[PDB]
RNA sequence: GGGCACGCACAGAGCAAACCAUUCGAAAGAGUGGGACGCAAAGCCUCCGGCCUAAACCAUUGCACCUCGGUAGGUAGCGGGGUUACCGAUG
């Protein structure tokens, strides 16, 4: 079920907080604009990151292509998130 | 680690449609070389089903109008089955 935040893993998870948030938008921006990068590095959280899109065409498109794209020597996992951010609750 | 499955990848490799050249073949087809449409076994095997050939050999002087002898050879890149094998996001 499509949504406003894809959550990707299979990250790798040696690459710094702020790094990977950069990186991650750096190429997660041409498909739209996104409203935030929730991204970590504890122990559940590990390894992975929530892109929270704007409008959802671009979340769909986003998971459409970059589907496992290779990242820092990692091929990312996409899937849409099963909840909405907290953000985009907020807004409603 | 092995062995069973799985194909959304990831990471190394492989094969080769059409066309042309050439060889084998009655033919359908096959080999070799060039060449890439695609292929997770498009590696290997006719056991089963399908489809293609049908010259020579044997049977057959037979009244059809859906087609219909044996025999033989093909297609594994038409399936099913059998058998060998790489990767790991996975029951
Ligand atoms: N090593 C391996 N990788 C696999 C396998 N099955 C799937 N994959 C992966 O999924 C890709 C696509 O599988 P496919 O069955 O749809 O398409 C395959 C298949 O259609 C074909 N192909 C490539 N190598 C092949 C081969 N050796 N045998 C048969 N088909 C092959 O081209 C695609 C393979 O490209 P690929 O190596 O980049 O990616 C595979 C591969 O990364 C597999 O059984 N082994
Ligand atoms: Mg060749």
């Amino acid at each position: 079920r499509p949504n406003h935040t894809i959550y990707i893993n299979n990250l790798n998870e040696k690459i710094k907080k702020d790094e990977l948030k950069k990186s991650l938008h750096a190429i997660f921006s041409r498909f739209g604009q996104i409203l935030d990068i929730l991204v970590k590095r504890s122990l559940k959280m590990r390894g992975q990151a929530f892109v929270i899109f704007k409008e959802v065409s671009s979340a769909t498109n986003a998971l459409r292509s970059m589907q496992g794209f290779p990242f820092y020597d990692k091929p990312m996992r996409i899937q849409y998130a099963k909840t909405d951010s907290d953000i985009i609750a907020k807004m409603a």
